[PDB]
């Protein structure tokens, strides 16, 4: 059907549809041991969809998948939150593009429906063999679509496979002003044929339609990488600053992926063998062994480290120009006698010829080690090197090792880091070593990421989130990816911006992996 | 809905079988392949957009369908979608052409068949019927069909700012439609979908110098012509002068010639180049061997830039000395004609015996302009099958597969100093070997991505049966850079007066 | 009778639009794609010879239609066509195995299946019905379906003459089959008609020798195995080993020297090779540059053969001094290890420096070769994905590309010589470009006619997708040459132990 009505001051027209491109098949669910009926008040209230919006430019080329969709409970509201409490489902869904046109100059929509198991195709043209529709930017305000539930089983069970609504650009857009776009935004409600199966206990892991976060600054979250110094200020770098194998990964797949842990506390100690021998160049240098605990020494598939044992970096040229700090001590019965600064490298200086890496070989200043003692390793900072680029060094996952692999921000987005300060143990020594102020930085903390591990998370979308500080209002959107890094759209130089601390993060909608955020951090400082 | 002519149903009484379509086939929102095409201000009345034959091509299905069967009888019904806006003014014309009649070149003859006046206010969901006409009961292949004929009646103009028009067109098969025959799938009728595999450009060979990988593309506004020989390739074949799917064994061959000089410098040895086949010198055939170098242009004698090859003399299949030497392409200014490649080679070393044959590998140019020089080809003759000159539609510019040629030293005067230059090409081996299976819709281009790192950047260009690929973006800076990190994907088949929505800055 | 297990009426209740068939594809029995293989009294008892699906790729017509569907449902008619004659003795054993049923390794527990027993000397066809076996009303891509299993019930103890029974297979669908929503023609999925673009092996790329053209195929006693890996291509992998689609530009790699610690018994200076990929220094990324050389010298001495390459000092601009050096290749039984992994390289020349980046390019080998040398590629060792070493079936033999490689002479001033030599590649990479666009089917290779005489088809040759082809021969010579003159076709799946009807006789 049609329907057609004249804008205000009769300068054109607005069109609101409803079509059937329909496969259209109900089941009798004859094998289904009782059928659960909805509230009649569902059927009315049509909701946003997690996974619209998005908008349309004159830069927008045909072809490009703008929406790709399931038909599930999962589209509305009220479907998805019932949904945790049965078994199964069956029933299609009512799909609503609502575009906000103008006779602006010209340009067309396809949305066409494609059943399970099959390829979405980039190309307009071949979009045209499936059943769809075709809109125009002149006359559009809402496409109703009646979107079947393709199945060939009577209900479903979680873990199916489903049909899919694709969004895609017909023909450009045009109009005279280069500003000019148009936001499509999609909305869904369940059809009347819509029933759930069996009623069971809700799930406590349910991926929910909401994500709560209780209020807890930046600042209280400390720290994976420097669990030492508080979290005093959010960093915006644009260095091409791709975060390498760091710690503090995490994703909500595992929890902890690579040799991180929910509890870093402190600068996590570890211990070595400290067997010597001769050494080339240095003379005050012996080569000392790590042990680990938990993960045996003969095994290539578990990291050669101490879980928690990370970065510092080392590994560059300067690495022996370059030299890393720790609070070393002896052990012995009871305990350790004394526990004193050593200058550490945790490098490459001679029988690896490696990059920053993460043996199971440690090499200190100490000529006082010995081969048959057990020693203290409690990091602490730098000693002679450079900063902002030496504690963020480039590792990875060499030989045969399986570690966190090395991300990066999407075209036009950038990382954002929490920051620590650390202090500069300065001494007057005649044995001992002085220290250098640096800055760290990290990756998402366990204290926020936790939420999100109990939570859950809508596949395919990435959640969108403001960050609200002190009076008066001011608030940021960024993105927090399952991949468990929190990034920026970003505009002008290649300031490295500092952001504050004081501020509760706020769920507001789940968006796509490729979603440009409006609220831009100009980077002009 | 208008029907120029009337559309008349065949009763297949002759045919031996006749084969029922799914009935869902007949749902009218297939695009038809290449249906589709712009207009701008600059489009000229009488300019022919689109021109189609009436057969099961029309249709995505019926294009699939067809390689099954031996015959077909039946008709279409076409819908036109218009991208208009409010501020532009113009008129299109369509005709039905009948089977043995020639195409006219003028909108005046074009009202004489039968024709509708679409006006740019009004079309933007107009239905036209395309007849089959015919004498016999049903068609076979190879027949001669009617024809669909779009033209610019009346030129686009706005009272506005100026907007292009993009017009797309969809069909389905009228209810008379029919197939006969069911024969194996291995036929005519190349497929509506090219299915290209991921192959990016670094891992495919440069014609022109397959020894140095492909780094980058480029764009020159300057290059509005090739003339190049070898690296050129055809999928409606026919044959390219002097090119192979082997450029690295094309870059060998050999040369013999008694005494002589050229004038001012008795250093400089003649040499006939040997052929791969054997003589006669027949003037249809080409002269010099179906691998060779086009590492040269109109230069003359004296104080000139020249080029670098390898040379030893052929000792009984044996050992034989090699060493850099230089290399002019022909005597070109001793005969009142530009350098052309029927010219016998000059070597210069007077160390060459006269009955020996000699061994030849270009590796490079010296004392020479960088790519400016070597991008023009010496010229033919018109007396053997060779290559054309290609130039780009009006609005249009090449893309090239680029390489960089390093350069040779020698601490003696004994070698010889050669300087670095980037080679260029039009075209590669490795991306036409899955063409010609599926084929090119009657004269048709091929739209093209690029896809490129992230899939966040995507280009688009056309890729035209004559194996040439253009793209139009405004701006000076003759350089332009595009990575070689990407893998093409196909997107469509356009008419080739189609413009790309898509522009590539110049001036980034 | 012919129909055990009846087929069950699928009210296709759930399924939204249902899609007919032409009614005349009922009524055609094509070949089965990959339905085809051979028995012998060498056949082990109790072994599976075929194992097809009850999908639609069992007739070549569904095939094609159901490129453009989303679901199916349906059954189909199968015959066997048995190519024996009177002195044959034995029975077949052909059944029906549902979903989630293991195949039991014995025909005496086939008989309690759906089965059909069939006599070796029939003439006629057999025909069984093979049912759709489901719970849900209609298919998807991905899912369990029923199978057809072909067995041995009772041997042949036939062979007054060894002699090889060819079985092949024919189907139809059955009426009550249908399809499902209809969907583009655009898949992943192997086609069942493989198409060639004919081109002769003389115009394609030797990944070992890229520089010289091909001119033969051979078979000789080196077929034993086959362990060199720059010229493997699997079709499910793409290129493997440091092998490259692209071996004329992949070539000329850079050295960088250290002077290290030698014995050279004075100097024989020391060299690492670069590799761009610098992740490559672990042990899971090749050492060596992609697509470098790996020709053999080896064993014991290494102070009788040498390779050969061109060779620079790296400046500004590329502008290295270029000349003829001989190389050596890594561990070498002295310094105390094994042949080589790949990386480490000697040189015969005392002039280079400690870090200055010097070019090379392998150009022949000299010294005892004894081509037999190169045909052995170095050892492979370390944990990254290296290509594995591959060996022919009992009674087929690899067939080989091959080319020439000429000599080069010296006078006193780098005292290296080279000698003329053969190259021999398994056989790649322009034939493979188009089966990645058309694909093999699973479990299945192709058979092949190679033809070489005005069409008068001389030779069959069997392409694996591991990346070789075999012969089926006999004679047991070492230099067997087939000319390269000609062009092959495949468009025929078979399986492995499928013994080729046609014999190469190595005598004379």
């Amino acid at each position: 059907s049609s329907k057609t009505e004249q804008v205000t001051g009769a300068t054109g027209i607005t069109q609101s549809t409803v079509t059937a491109p329909l496969p259209e098949a109900v089941s009798s669910l004859s094998l289904a041991p009782t059928v659960n009926a909805l509230d009649p008040w569902v059927y009315l209230n049509q909701t946003e969809v997690p996974g619209g919006t998005f908008t349309v430019s004159s830069a927008t080329q045909p072809g490009s998948v703008l929406l790709e969709l399931e038909i599930s409970p999962e589209l509305n509201l009220y479907t998805s939150h019932l949904f945790r409490m049965y078994a199964g489902w069956s029933g299609g869904f009512s799909l609503k593009l609502l575009v906000a046109g103008n006779a602006f100059s010209a340009g067309k929509l396809i949305a066409a429906i494609i059943p399970p198991n099959i390829e979405v195709p980039n190309s307009a043209y071949l979009l045209t063999g499936f059943p769809h529709e075709i809109l125009d930017f002149r006359t559009a305000d809402s496409m109703e679509i009646i979107a079947p539930d393709i199945k060939n089983i009577d209900y479903h069970f979680r873990g199916d496979k489903l049909g899919k609504l694709v969004v895609m650009v017909y023909s450009p857009l045009r109009s005279t002003s280069a500003d000019f776009e148009i936001e499509i935004k999609l909305t869904s409600a369940p059809l009347p044929d819509f029933k759930f199966t069996m009623l069971v206990p809700p799930i406590q892991n349910n991926a929910l339609p909401i994500w709560s976060i209780p209020q807890a600054p930046p600042y209280s979250m400390v720290n994976p990488r420097s669990p030492l110094t508080p979290v005093v200020e959010l960093y915006i770098n644009s260095s091409y600053a791709t975060c390498n194998h760091q710690l503090g990964r995490y994703t909500i797949y595992q929890g902890a992926i690579g040799n991180s842990t929910f509890n870093p506390s402190g600068a996590w100690t570890a211990t070595c063998t400290a067997e010597a021998g001769s050494v080339t160049g240095h003379p005050n240098w012996r080569y000392a062994l790590l042990d680990l605990p938990d993960n045996p020494t003969f095994d290539p598939t578990l990291p050669p480290v101490p879980r928690g044992f990370c970065d510092w970096g080392s590994g560059v040229k300067s690495g022996n120009k370059q030299h890393l700090v720790c609070f070393t001590g002896k052990k012995v019965e009871g305990g350790f006698q004394d526990v004193d600064t050593h200058m550490w490298d945790y490098g490459d200086n001679e029988t690896v010829g490696l990059d920053n890496t993460y043996q199971r070989t440690i090499y200190i200043k100490d000529p006082s080690l010995e081969k048959d003692a057990q020693y203290l390793v409690i990091p602490m900072g730098v000693s002679g090197a450079a900063n902002d680029d030496t504690v963020q060094v480039a590792p990875n996952c060499y030989g045969s090792w399986d570690y966190a692999p090395t991300v990066a921000p999407p075209l036009g987005e950038q990382f954002v880091w929490f920051r620590s300060q650390l202090p500069a143990s300065k001494t007057t020594t005649t044995s001992g070593v002085n220290s250098v102020p640096v800055n760290v930085n990290a990756l998402m903390s366990p204290d926020l990421m936790c939420s999100a591990y109990a939570s859950g998370f809508p596949l395919g979308k990435v959640a969108l989130l403001d960050y609200v500080l002190f009076g008066g209002s001011v608030v940021r959107q960024f993105k927090l990816y399952p991949e468990g890094y929190m990034t920026a759209n970003t505009t002008g130089s290649n300031t490295g911006f500092i952001i504050p601390a004081d501020g509760y993060f706020r769920f507001n909608s789940w968006v796509s992996p490729s979603f440009m955020i409006s609220s831009v951090v100009d980077l002009n400082l």
